[PDB]
């Protein structure tokens, strides 16, 4: 799909099993989902911004399936305002600007 | 142009005569440059970050190329990790996202 940026560009998403709403942020180097459980270990990273920063759990090798495709990659899980799919996983499912 | 997502998407604007690097970012509603001149009056915006909300300047009407494409709107001056091309203006130059 062809999605324009008159709003926020929200998708639905499906992440251990769970169904959420998230944002398509070209911004974000990172996926950066709101508390939840996600298999497997994990290790602590600090991700910042305006506002500052914050502390996440990171996880690997997580599957999301985002707007019918699935892709695999690093998951952060934190006190994050809004659900954000980052470029690492953009990437994977051939997401890109365009004008 | 089409810009895939591997790295960040970087662009060079030109704002006040002055060339500066900006990050096309569709998770930010607005766009926010680090501080600089710019002309006019300034009315105070709150806006939410990853680390939580803080206050910035905001200039109206203010001429910005962006890649190379005229656009003229609001921008927010404040501190900032990257000079930050937000959908408010992504929208004025006809940028989508697709996949
Ligand atoms: N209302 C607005 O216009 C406004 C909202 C949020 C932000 S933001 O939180 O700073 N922000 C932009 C951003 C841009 C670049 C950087 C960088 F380069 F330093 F890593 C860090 C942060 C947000 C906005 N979109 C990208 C980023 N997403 C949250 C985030 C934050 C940090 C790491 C992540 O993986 C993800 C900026 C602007
Ligand atoms: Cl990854
Ligand atoms: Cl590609
Ligand atoms: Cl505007």
């Amino acid at each position: 799909p062809q999605i324009t940026l008159w709003k926020r560009p929200l998708v639905t998403i499906k992440i251990g099993g769970q169904l959420k709403e998230a944002l398509l942020d070209t911004g974000a180097d990172d996926t950066v989902i709101e508390e939840m459980s996600l298999p497997g270990r994990w290790k602590p990273k600090m991700i910042g911004g305006i506002g500052g920063f914050i502390k996440v759990r990171q996880y690997d090798q997580i599957i999301i399936e985002i707007c019918g495709h699935k892709a695999i990659g690093t998951v952060l899980v934190g006190p994050t305002p809004v659900n954000i799919i980052g470029r690492n996983l953009l990437t994977q499912i051939g997401c890109t600007l365009n004008f």
